[PDB]
DNA sequence: TAATATTTGTACGAACAATTT
DNA sequence: AAAATTGTTCGTACAAATATT
């Protein structure tokens, strides 16, 4: 369960909620935490782990797989590029 | 096949207006209301067409603003 | 000058299809 | 044959920024 800063995008250091859990995902990358072809968690883990609807987890794993770090196959599951 | 998701058919007809010069660079497309009574779909099938062709640098957007040919 | 309306942004939920496991 | 997992598509409610009255 990993958590979120989120309140108050009032001021300074708020992020909205897709762009903190794409640096959670994206940190595992490159920390090596998961290395090139292997599964990253699913949507339905992701959205537990979280606490955000599967929604933010779409959209902060589209725009990592458009930057290309990720790729994705269908029935499969998400896979570090 | 010939079926592309309806996100798709939104983008490519889009897509297909900027590059006839139906609207010139830092020049306004529909916006997301118009778009969706045009095409008949959600706002966020429009938002999605939309977003992957900002994610390839064919618009750019303004929160409050519009959507604009880059 | 200040309200209001308009427009894009983020974020929740729902149901079903398509593909893989 | 079923189950699990990603894909598409509809919906609702506010927040934030800009453009209009
Ligand atoms: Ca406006």
């Amino acid at each position: 369960l990993e958590v979120l800063f989120q309140g108050p995008l009032g001021s300074e250091f708020m992020l909205p909620k897709y762009a903190q859990v794409k640096e959670e995902i994206s940190s595992w990358i490159n920390q090596g935490k998961i290395l090139p072809d292997q599964k990253i968690p699913t949507e339905n883990e992701l959205m537990q782990q979280f606490g955000v609807s599967r929604h933010t987890i779409r959209k902060a794993i589209g725009d990592l797989v458009s930057q290309g770090l990720l790729y994705s196959v269908q029935g499969g599951g998400t896979f570090v590029a």
